[PDB]
């Protein structure tokens, strides 16, 4: 399984997996943040190929559609199931729900090379509800195969059922699942070139964090983003760049190998641990959040953005790291990848004393109250 994903963070990171009888073999974007497998079931103008549910001799329709909206646009399609194995992955083949997209707005994205998504959080936010079984749930309770999954992005592995040693050096350290809906976190306390933001620790978890391989940019509730940017600037202050750049719309530039990276500050995003009163860092370089995209000039995209559904620690933050979905002991572990040529940091403990919760409750609505989950 090692050396199993082909990507990058503009465009996502995609698995290979084989649906059906006859076998029809598909790259698929790796979305932690998302709870569907979905895959394109009909012409493209972006895909490279799509299922065809009619060569697919063991494809049951469920005769049910599906909607499903994001922020700026859609896919929807037909809810079935059939065969799915993960060539590079545990030698086993699972029946899981799937769904066939054959309308979207603005999803696939022109030259991305993949076809399809897997949507690997949990059944609580799956579309249309919360009965339709994830794939990951699906291989786990059908195959013996261990409840855990990581991801290291450099090209890269999604290794399915294990921890391997040879994808990162130092420590493996551990913050809890805070709840099984989105791979949800803790963050305890940010600093940006060593100093503290100084904010209620609730405000970095305004009105949550999690980690998602399916979004580019390290997300930041608008406060936080705000206290980020005023921060970032200033320690850049000699460089003064269009609002554009800030913006994420927006290149700027050096002359090609003279970027003064030094001017740029590091940013540590402090994880709740597993033990009370404990946190660890993970150090994020200006390599990360500032990215290449004029051909004789080095540009670059600022890739924090502004968010109002809380933080997202998304694919140019987990690009530094070996992440681990520990599904089965309910906690996600981060180590410093073993991919590369200050280095992404991940460090501890440090302990507080001060021992605060930094969890939002995020207000609950009657509808959410209303359902059953038997
Ligand atoms: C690391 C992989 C990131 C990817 S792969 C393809 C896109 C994409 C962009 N537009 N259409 C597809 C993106 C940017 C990402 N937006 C998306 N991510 C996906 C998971 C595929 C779900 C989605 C549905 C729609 Cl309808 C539009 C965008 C996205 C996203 N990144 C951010 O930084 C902020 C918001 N969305
Ligand atoms: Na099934
Ligand atoms: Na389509
Ligand atoms: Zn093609
Ligand atoms: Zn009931
Ligand atoms: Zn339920």
């Amino acid at each position: 399984m090692v050396d199993n994903l082909r990507g990058k963070s503009g465009q996502g990171y995609y698995v290979e997996m084989t649906v059906g009888s006859p076998p029809q073999t598909l790259n698929i974007l790796v979305d932690t943040g998302s709870s569907n497998f979905a895959v394109g079931a009909a012409p493209h103008p972006f895909l490279h190929r799509y299922y065809q549910r009619q060569l697919s001799s063991t494809y049951r329709d469920l005769r049910k559609g599906v909607y499903v909206p994001y922020t700026q646009g859609k896919w929807e399609g037909e809810l079935g199931t059939d065969l799915v194995s993960i060539p590079h992955g545990p030698n086993v083949t699972v029946r899981a729900n799937i769904a066939a997209i054959t309308e979207s707005d603005k999803f696939f994205i022109n030259g991305s090379n993949w076809e399809g998504i897997l949507g690997l959080a949990y059944a609580e936010i799956a579309r249309p509800d919360d009965s339709l079984e994830p794939f990951f749930d699906s291989l786990v309770k059908q195959t013996h195969v261990p409840n855990l999954f990581s991801l290291q992005l450099c090209g890269g592995s999604m290794i399915i059922g294990g921890i391997d040693h040879s994808l990162y050096t130092g420590s493996l350290w551990y913050t809890p699942i805070r709840r099984e809906w989105y791979y949800e976190v803790i963050i305890v306390r940010v600093e940006i070139n060593g100093q503290d933001l100084k904010m209620d620790c609730k405000e970095y978890n305004y009105d949550k964090s999690i980690v998602d391989s399916g979004t580019t940019n390290l997300r930041l509730p608008k406060k936080v983003f705000e206290a980020a940017v005023k921060s970032i600037k200033a320690a850049s202050s000699t460089e003064k760049f269009p609002d554009g750049f800030w913006l994420g719309e927006q290149l700027v530039c050096w002359q090609a190998g003279t970027t003064p990276w030094n001017i740029f500050p590091v940013i540590s995003l402090y994880l709740m641990g597993e033990v009370t009163n404990q946190s660890f860092r993970i150090t994020i370089l200006p390599q990360q959040y500032l990215r290449p995209v004029t051909s004789q000039d080095d540009c670059y995209k600022f890739a924090i953005s502004q968010s109002s559904t809380g933080t997202v620690m998304g694919a140019v933050i987990m690009e530094g790291f070996y992440v681990v979905f520990d599904r089965a002991r309910k906690r996600i572990g981060f180590a410093v990848s073993a991919c590369h040529v200050r280095t992404a940091a991940v460090e501890g403990p440090f302990v507080t004393l001060d021992m605060e919760d930094c969890g939002y409750n995020i207000p609950q609505t009657d509808e959410s109250r209303s359902h059953h989950h038997h």
